[PDB]
RNA sequence: GGCGUAAAGCGCACGCAGGCGGUUUGUUAAGUCAGAUGUGAAAUCCCCGGGCUCAACCUGGGAACUGCAUCUGAUACUGGCAAGCUUGAGUCUCGUAGAGGGGGGUAGAAUUCCAGGUGUAGCGGUGAAAUGCGUAGAGAUCUGGAGGAAUACCGGUGGCGAAGGCGGCCCCCUGGACGAAGACUGACGCUCAGGUGCGAAAGCGUGGGGAGCAAACAGGAUUAGAUACCCUGGUAGUCCACGCCGUAAACGAUGUCGACUUGGAGGUUGUGCCCUUGAGGCGUGGCUUCCGGAGCUAACGCGUUAAGUCGACCGCCUGGGGAGUACGGCCGCAAGGUUAAAACUCAAAUGAAUUGACGGGGGCCCGCACAAGCGGUGGAGCAUGUGGUUUAAUUCGAUGCAACGCGAAGAACCUUACCUGGUCUUGACAUCCACGGAAGUUUUCAGAGAUGAGAAUGUGCCUUCGGGAACCGUGAGACAGGUGCUGCAUGGCUGUCGUCAGCUCGUGUUGUGAAAUGUUGGGUUAAGUCCCGCAACGAGCGCAACCCUUAUCCUUUGUUGCCAGCGGUCCGGCCGGGAACUCAAAGGAGACUGCCAGUGAUAAACUGGAGGAAGGUGGGGAUGACGUCAAGUCAUCAUGGCCCUUACGACCAGGGCUACACACGUGCUACAAUGGCGCAUACAAAGAGAAGCGACCUCGCGAGAGCAAGCGGACCUCAUAAAGUGCGUCGUAGUCCGGAUUGGAGUCUGCAACUCGACUCCAUGAAGUCGGAAUCGCUAGUAAUCGUGGAUCAGAAUGCCACGGUG
RNA sequence: AAACGACGAAAACUACGCUUUAGCAGCUUAAUAACCUGCUUAGAGCCCUCUCUCCCUAGCCUCCGCUCUUAGGACGGGGAUCAAGAGAGGUCAAACCCAAAAGAGAUCGCGUGGAAGCCCUGCCUGGGGUUGAAGCGUUAAAACUUAAUCAGGCUAGUUUGUUAGUGGCGUGUCCGUCCGCA
């Protein structure tokens, strides 16, 4: 190992929670579990669309899931009817009842969870990596991002032995802790195994700290 | 086309034939140049047309047949002839330097022997030793004598010589080179296949010489072996004269001569003139060294002494091995030399340079890596894991540093895969289904249970009622399933170098090009941290900072946390009350080389200090680059093929992971008078608690048992912390030391501790009595020594993870 | 052993789409350009949707649950549809935001005085205690009140001990003179 997860370095710092909630314990590992079941059952469920990340909080005797994504449209179908049919089901595995709340992603390809997205689709429908992950690179940094760092390993294009190759472009400040460095991961299932794709995103550097 | 380095300059010099040849005139016109004639067969090629329906094919003419012979002219060049000239070349006259060569003499240093004197137990030698020399007087010292070789300093990238080569001094003979001025000789000039001559050392023959050195050889020594490197002796040889071979990295790996083509710093040796006041200056020659411009080269490098552009000549090269080998001719007393192949094999063999890596290469620097400690490990039981052993299994993985108190943050069945026994074939675990009943709640037997039967039963909520949730049973089919394998297909995660300080990119520049600068060099540092200088200018990953804890102060708000001041007391924070404090957790101030001197390059930076709780990162943690190790996990999980579907899949009972001769690793108890023992007695922090922590009373010698209040916790518990401190007691002891083994009977948790937890009593009292080679961590609240909490956990730490006491 | 890597010259997820300008930015000797561009300002022609502009109604609730109920509200239902238009969006359900009260005391819940069991006590007569067991009423009332009865046929006279006529397997199989439990 040589390269420790960048969010859960600063989440202290700089990054916001994707579970904001109290227990003590006593329902602690029921809780996860519950948002473990719900994040799972969202992410089977929101295939096609984009959905960038899902935060969950946890009040008294209810629940609110803030998924947020990029296309909020086929998520909320014709006359909101869509969310209201995926509402219940979210609410009857975590118990309480749900309000699920929906946030359109500005800048859709700055996102790490994005941008770590539908290259696996790609590579799926046998795109090159090489131009996939320059597309990538060279969109979010014309889009604004500061500095993008994009990784993809593990047998490239069919070939016989793995290898990791990756591209970066302006910079990417992975040991400061007062900066933007929103990282996701994905995964390819290909052909002939599968194909891990890190990114990381530098946007800027968050003087004073959470909160603004 | 090339010959400095890939293959290619004879080792050098002389020189015959031959090749070439300064300058002017006249003559000849042989080559050469112009024109004409004959011939150069036909055929063929080419060009223009035609015929075969096109083409192939045939055909007419033209051109061509690049050649030869003859005739008529041209005279610049080459050639022949005759006259001239000095600029090429050679000679005279005078000086200059030189280890140039041959021959003969002379003088010391030094080594070795002979003889003598003084003198006693060592000398010599090696990383260390011995062979060797010594009491028969060694080594050392002094005297005299014998003999051989070379001539310390001068002595240099100095001189001479064609090359080889040449070093005291003197004499005799002689070759070669340069310069000042002077006249003639008049092309007499350069090279050279054959040929001749010289030719390092080693080698051979004859006749001598032989001090030192030294092949062969003898002995000692290291090493597994050492026919060597090392040591002690030692023959040929090295020396002289005449003879023989003609080999070298005979090297400047560069064949001889001519002229042309920027410069600087010298060395040696002449010569002209200037006031020669110093090895003062201005010119001109000969030899030679270093740097370097243009130019050349694949590059290194050459660079007026070209490896720059030419001219004349000779030799050599045509892939690496076979091979400069055999045969053959010649030379030679011989060794051998010279001229010099062929068959067969190979896809390369090569040289200059570039980036890494390595060196028993050099320079500089850092880290408990050594040095100065301290304590332990290895010694003897005790708790663990690994290897092998045995078994049916001792389930599988990790197998150097980076595996061995590892996954496992804790195996009686559970976990659990392995084995012995029994059962199932859409299954334990999903989706699609046809039905019959909602389920479900007690229960009887067989059985170790898995599941085989049997019952009293429930008759749950839902529309037009062939119903739906939902539950089970039967029949399959896809399917489900694998801790089966492939981490040499992988994703993800992790260890190591290493918290080392480096790793790269954009533009520019340099070299054709791999590539280099930037990143090196000088200070400086914890550091690619900074500065300076420099074809570098900037940036990214990086070394730091921002992040977490703690070290001081201020403020905000005082309960469950505190008592500066007062009142009472049940003397206790008890509570009224007091919100300064100890403290609680939020925001700030605060340490930033900031300043003062010295040092340094007028910097960077370093040393000391007035202040501060703090000083150069104040003290710790997190943060772990490019990348290396087919590094470890397909048994956390996912994933591509491969494997089984009456079995590698599914369920249950009992055993095994904890095991008979051992070794290894990491820890604990200790060894004793620094100590254990009996009775009083203070000083902490951090955490846990809801079928859990568990106050008090009573039985208990005891783990604990009935009773249990309070506590989702600054309230109540876990939980009078130990070390120490007070007093006795033990006197260096099979010990009042170590509590390992073993027997008896129990206490708590767990359907159930025989295989297999722990605590408690009684007794028994293994070793040991400071540990061999070789080793491990630590530089300050650190190493040691003492106790406690917490993780998974029904119970199980001597392990792991953190607080503290002393230090 | 082994290990190379050439074409979004398949702009390929489709944001309604398509326009001009306004300025930053890459492009650069230098100011335009092609755009490489993410926005910001303007108009919507338009493919689209929603409140709609139709009428009737006063549809308007909200504090106390409900009952004509008051200040006030942004407050409010049915029906087929459009010519043009006033605003929001682009496959927008909530959230962020903006708000709730004067009522009056009509009622199920909610609280009732002579009643079904449980206390020596197991069957039970047990009122002695009590409710939604019987009269009764609003955010409140006509209030009001779940254990302590002794003792009885009460395991029923042969069950406990004086005690045997046989309606008895007795004793590996036992026919079994006799022993042995009632
Ligand atoms: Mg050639
Ligand atoms: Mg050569
Ligand atoms: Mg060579
Ligand atoms: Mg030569
Ligand atoms: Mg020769
Ligand atoms: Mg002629
Ligand atoms: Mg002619
Ligand atoms: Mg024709
Ligand atoms: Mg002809
Ligand atoms: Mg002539
Ligand atoms: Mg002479
Ligand atoms: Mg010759
Ligand atoms: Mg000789
Ligand atoms: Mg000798
Ligand atoms: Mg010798
Ligand atoms: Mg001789
Ligand atoms: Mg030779
Ligand atoms: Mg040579
Ligand atoms: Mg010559
Ligand atoms: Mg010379
Ligand atoms: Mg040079
Ligand atoms: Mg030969
Ligand atoms: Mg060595």
């Amino acid at each position: 190992g040589q390269k420790v997860h960048p969010n859960g370095i600063r989440l202290g710092i700089v990054k916001p929670w994707n579970s904001t909630w109290f227990a003590n314990t006593k329902e602690f590992a029921d809780n996860l579990d519950s948002d473990f079941k719900v994040r799972q059952y969202l992410t089977k469920e929101l295939a096609k669309a984009s959905v960038s990340r899902i935060v969950i909080e946890r009040p008294a005797k209810s629940i609110r899931v803030t998924i947020h994504t990029a296309r909020p449209g086929i998520v909320i179908g014709k006359k909101g009817e869509d969310v209201e049919k995926l509402r219940k089901v979210v609410a009857d595995i975590a118990g309480v009842p749900a309000q699920i709340n929906i946030a359109e992603v500005r800048k859709p390809e700055l996102d790490a969870k994005l941008v770590a997205d539908s290259i696996t689709s790609q590579l799926e429908r046998r795109v090159m990596f090489r131009r996939a992950m320059k597309r990538a690179v060279q969109n979010a940094m014309r889009l604004g991002a500061k500095g993008i760092k994009v990784e993809v390993s593990g047998r490239l294009g069919g070939a016989e032995i793995a290898r990791t190759e990756w591209y970066r472009e302006g910079r990417v400040p992975l040991h400061t802790l007062r900066a933007d460095i929103d990282y996701n991961t994905s995964e390819a299932h290909t052909t002939y195994g599968v194909i891990g794709v890190k990114v990381w995103i530098f946007k800027g550097e968050i003087l004073g700290g959470m909160a603004a």
